[PDB]
Protein backbone atom coordinates (compact mmCIF):
# COMPACT_ATOMS: atom_id res chain seq x y z
CA UNK A 1 0.00 0.00 0.00
CA UNK A 2 0.91 3.37 -0.02
CA UNK A 3 1.40 5.77 2.75
CA UNK A 4 -1.54 6.26 4.88
CA UNK A 5 -2.18 9.90 3.90
CA UNK A 6 -2.49 8.77 0.02
CA UNK A 7 -4.58 5.77 0.43
CA UNK A 8 -7.82 7.83 2.33
CA UNK A 9 -7.10 10.50 0.22
CA UNK A 10 -7.68 8.35 -2.51
CA UNK A 11 -10.26 6.58 -0.95
CA UNK A 12 -12.53 9.76 -0.41
CA UNK A 13 -11.71 11.37 -3.67
CA UNK A 14 -13.25 8.14 -5.01
CA UNK A 15 -16.01 7.97 -3.07
CA UNK A 16 -16.51 11.92 -4.16
CA UNK A 17 -16.68 11.25 -7.37
CA UNK A 18 -18.86 8.76 -6.93
CA UNK A 19 -21.44 11.21 -4.93
CA UNK A 20 -21.40 14.00 -7.25
CA UNK A 21 -23.94 15.98 -9.18
CA UNK A 22 -21.29 15.87 -12.04
CA UNK A 23 -21.25 11.61 -12.09
CA UNK A 24 -25.16 12.03 -11.90
CA UNK A 25 -25.04 14.24 -15.08
CA UNK A 26 -22.77 11.17 -16.53
CA UNK A 27 -19.89 13.97 -17.25
CA UNK A 28 -17.34 12.23 -15.10
CA UNK A 29 -16.10 9.39 -13.86
CA UNK A 30 -13.21 7.12 -12.00
CA UNK A 31 -12.93 3.37 -11.86
CA UNK A 32 -10.35 0.58 -10.30
CA UNK A 33 -7.53 -0.75 -12.47
CA UNK A 34 -5.02 -2.17 -9.79
CA UNK A 35 -5.54 -4.57 -6.53
CA UNK A 36 -4.01 -1.01 -5.64
CA UNK A 37 -4.47 2.94 -6.22
CA UNK A 38 -1.62 3.70 -8.08
CA UNK A 39 -3.57 3.88 -10.78
CA UNK A 40 -6.87 4.84 -11.66
CA UNK A 41 -8.73 5.79 -15.00
CA UNK A 42 -10.91 8.57 -15.34
CA UNK A 43 -13.41 9.20 -18.50
CA UNK A 44 -14.84 12.88 -18.93
CA UNK A 45 -17.46 13.99 -21.46
CA UNK A 46 -16.80 16.80 -23.75
CA UNK A 47 -18.36 19.97 -22.80
CA UNK A 48 -21.74 20.99 -24.87
CA UNK A 49 -21.50 23.43 -27.23
CA UNK A 50 -17.64 21.95 -28.20
CA UNK A 51 -16.50 20.05 -30.93
CA UNK A 52 -16.44 17.78 -28.46
CA UNK A 53 -19.77 16.98 -27.30
CA UNK A 54 -20.96 13.36 -27.36
CA UNK A 55 -17.48 12.46 -27.10
CA UNK A 56 -15.82 10.49 -24.14
CA UNK A 57 -12.07 10.94 -23.41
CA UNK A 58 -10.46 7.67 -21.28
CA UNK A 59 -7.62 9.68 -18.90
CA UNK A 60 -4.50 7.41 -17.75
CA UNK A 61 -4.70 8.76 -14.08
CA UNK A 62 -1.29 7.89 -12.03
CA UNK A 63 -1.24 8.93 -8.19
CA UNK A 64 2.39 9.68 -6.91
CA UNK A 65 3.56 8.41 -3.58
CA UNK A 66 3.50 11.63 -2.29
CA UNK A 67 -0.13 12.33 -3.13
CA UNK A 68 -1.71 14.73 -1.98
CA UNK A 69 1.36 17.42 -2.31
CA UNK A 70 2.18 16.82 -5.62
CA UNK A 71 -0.58 16.47 -9.10
CA UNK A 72 -1.70 13.01 -10.37
CA UNK A 73 0.39 13.01 -13.87
CA UNK A 74 -2.23 12.56 -16.36
CA UNK A 75 -2.94 11.71 -20.15
CA UNK A 76 -5.18 11.47 -22.68
CA UNK A 77 -5.59 7.57 -23.57
CA UNK A 78 -8.76 8.71 -25.85
CA UNK A 79 -6.60 10.99 -29.13
CA UNK A 80 -8.25 14.25 -29.47
CA UNK A 81 -7.20 17.26 -31.63
CA UNK A 82 -6.58 20.44 -29.23
CA UNK A 83 -3.93 22.82 -28.76
CA UNK A 84 -2.98 21.82 -25.15
CA UNK A 85 -3.17 18.36 -25.87
CA UNK A 86 -0.64 16.16 -28.05
CA UNK A 87 -2.70 14.83 -30.86
CA UNK A 88 0.18 11.59 -30.88
CA UNK A 89 0.74 10.67 -26.90
CA UNK A 90 -2.52 12.15 -25.26
CA UNK A 91 0.11 14.76 -23.11
CA UNK A 92 -1.89 17.30 -21.55
CA UNK A 93 -0.58 20.98 -20.90
CA UNK A 94 -2.27 22.61 -17.61
CA UNK A 95 -0.97 24.60 -14.90
CA UNK A 96 -2.65 22.57 -12.32
CA UNK A 97 -0.88 19.10 -13.51
CA UNK A 98 2.40 21.20 -13.30
CA UNK A 99 3.98 24.42 -10.87
CA UNK A 100 -0.27 25.29 -10.03
CA UNK A 101 -0.89 21.87 -8.00
CA UNK A 102 -3.15 22.17 -4.78
CA UNK A 103 -3.02 20.00 -1.74
CA UNK A 104 -6.69 20.90 -1.62
CA UNK A 105 -7.29 19.31 -5.38
CA UNK A 106 -9.03 16.35 -5.73
CA UNK A 107 -9.54 13.41 -8.33
CA UNK A 108 -13.26 15.68 -8.90
CA UNK A 109 -11.82 18.80 -9.53
CA UNK A 110 -8.37 17.77 -12.00
CA UNK A 111 -11.36 16.36 -14.11
CA UNK A 112 -13.75 19.27 -13.92
CA UNK A 113 -10.61 20.86 -14.89
CA UNK A 114 -9.75 19.28 -17.73
CA UNK A 115 -13.28 19.35 -18.94
CA UNK A 116 -13.12 23.38 -18.42
CA UNK A 117 -10.01 23.09 -20.99
CA UNK A 118 -12.01 21.16 -23.57
CA UNK A 119 -13.59 24.41 -23.98
CA UNK A 120 -11.55 27.21 -23.55
CA UNK A 121 -7.99 26.24 -25.48
CA UNK A 122 -4.84 28.45 -24.89
CA UNK A 123 -3.25 28.89 -28.44
CA UNK A 124 -0.42 30.82 -27.37
CA UNK A 125 0.90 28.57 -24.94
CA UNK A 126 0.08 25.19 -26.61
CA UNK A 127 1.29 21.32 -26.35
CA UNK A 128 0.83 20.46 -29.75
CA UNK A 129 1.63 23.41 -32.03
CA UNK A 130 0.58 21.88 -35.02
CA UNK A 131 -2.98 22.01 -33.90
CA UNK A 132 -2.53 25.02 -32.24
CA UNK A 133 -1.51 26.96 -35.41
CA UNK A 134 -4.48 25.35 -37.20
CA UNK A 135 -6.50 26.68 -33.93
CA UNK A 136 -5.50 30.03 -34.77
CA UNK A 137 -4.79 30.68 -38.47
CA UNK A 138 -8.01 28.45 -39.88
CA UNK A 139 -10.95 28.00 -36.78
CA UNK A 140 -13.22 26.53 -39.38
CA UNK A 141 -11.15 23.66 -40.03
CA UNK A 142 -9.86 22.69 -36.49
CA UNK A 143 -13.65 23.23 -35.69
CA UNK A 144 -14.53 20.39 -38.30
CA UNK A 145 -11.36 18.69 -37.82
CA UNK A 146 -11.56 18.58 -33.86
CA UNK A 147 -15.65 17.34 -34.30
CA UNK A 148 -13.94 14.32 -36.91
CA UNK A 149 -11.74 13.06 -34.21
CA UNK A 150 -14.37 13.14 -31.48
CA UNK A 151 -16.43 11.32 -34.05
CA UNK A 152 -13.42 8.92 -35.30
CA UNK A 153 -11.94 8.26 -31.46
CA UNK A 154 -14.56 9.51 -28.90
CA UNK A 155 -17.78 8.01 -30.11
CA UNK A 156 -19.71 11.06 -31.02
Amino acid sequence: AMANIAVQRIKREFKEVLKSEETSKNQIKVDLVDENFTELRGEIAGPPDTPYEGGRYQLEIKIPETYPFNPPKVRFITKIWHPNISSVTGAICLDILKDQWAAAMTLRTVLLSLQALLAAAEPDDPQDAVVANQYKQNPEMFKQTARLWAHVYAGA
